[PDB]
């Protein structure tokens, strides 16, 4: 009933799911998170630190083909009945994952068997799927195989980013579906629905070098990949002699048309366009689609239309 849980995650939802475990009279025996990076300290680590819970910085979980000795001992000291994987960039040791009565169960935004592994609303809207949604699931030994405790699905808009995906469904409705398994496991109800093997997909972490567009694509590929990485970690390309990352796409451009400055692109079907509506760009189709921000290598953000000053 009143249960003792490790939580291992990061971020702002890491730290909703933290409080409102507590709230539902759990004791959080500690905090596994991810360190500063950079001068800006983790949020869920930060509340649990306001809280006195223990709380344990790991980018690395692993050496000598084993978990980390070091590791081990801070989480064997704490007690825990159940794990719970709020919001978990990377694949947590099984010497871990095992340890608790109870189990582990982990949040992840795709509808497995669908986009198992990392950056799974990347990969998602990457492959321009009109359903997604997350999954709360018993971890097992294997890759995001096990079985289900709750699935909630939601329609994919054309024009969806991860960032409004995760922050119209994926995170509310995600820390609500955490908070309902676990009280249900903590009333000894949680469901246990394995993962058909229909559908299954598996992709890995998308980090920004392997966002680089591909442009001998149609326009709608190309705007999936540049949605399917917007904001993080961003789809870019190299032209006019820098490294530039394209946000906020739209296939909807009716009424353009392709005149305005030259934004020549090595490797593209044809140069993009500068225009006052955004940065025209062509797919292998001739087909358009428009992008309205880029990010300069500096870091810097644009109005793309802005581009050429």
């Amino acid at each position: 009933q009143s249960m003792k849980i490790a939580v291992i995650g990061q971020s702002l939802f890491g730290q909703e799911v933290y409080c409102h475990l507590r709230k539902e009279g759990h004791e959080v025996v500690g905090v596994f998170t991810v360190p500063d990076k950079d001068g800006k300290a983790d949020p869920l680590g930060l509340e649990a630190e306001k809280d006195g819970v223990p709380v344990f910085k790991y980018s690395r979980w692993r050496a000598k083909g084993q978990a980390l000795p070091d590791v081990v001992a801070k989480y064997q000291a704490l007690g825990a009945e159940l794990n719970v994987l709020p919001f978990c960039s990377q694949f947590i040791p099984m010497e871990i994952i095992s340890a608790p009565r109870h189990g582990s169960i982990i949040y992840h935004p795709s509808l497995l068997p669908r986009h198992r592994g990392a950056s799974a609303i990347n990969w998602t809207l990457i492959h321009g799927d009109k359903k997604g949604g997350f999954s709360i699931f018993w971890a097992d030994d294997g890759l995001d195989t096990g079985d289900l405790l709750l699935q909630k699905e939601c329609e994919v808009l054309p024009d969806d980013t991860v960032s409004t995906l995760y922050n119209r469904f994926l995170f509310p409705e995600g820390i609500k579906g955490m908070v309902q398994a676990v009280r249900l496991i903590a009333e000894g109800k949680a469901p246990r629905l394995p993962q058909p093997e229909e559908g299954a997909t598996y992709e890995g972490i998308q980090k920004k070098e392997t966002a680089k567009i591909n442009w001998d694509q149609p326009a709608e590929a190309i705007h999936n990949w540049i949605r399917g990485n917007d904001k993080v970690p961003g789809a870019w390309t190299e032209a006019c002699e820098q490294k530039l990352t394209f946000f906020n796409s739209t296939l909807n451009t009716s009424g353009l048309v392709p005149e305005g400055d030259a934004l020549p692109i090595p490797g593209a079907h044809r140069p993009g366009v500068v225009t006052k509506a955004g940065l025209i760009l062509f797919g292998n189709d001739d087909k358009m689609l428009l992008v309205k921000n880029i990010q300069l290598e500096d870091g810097k953000m644009i109005l793309a239309s802005n581009f050429f000053k």
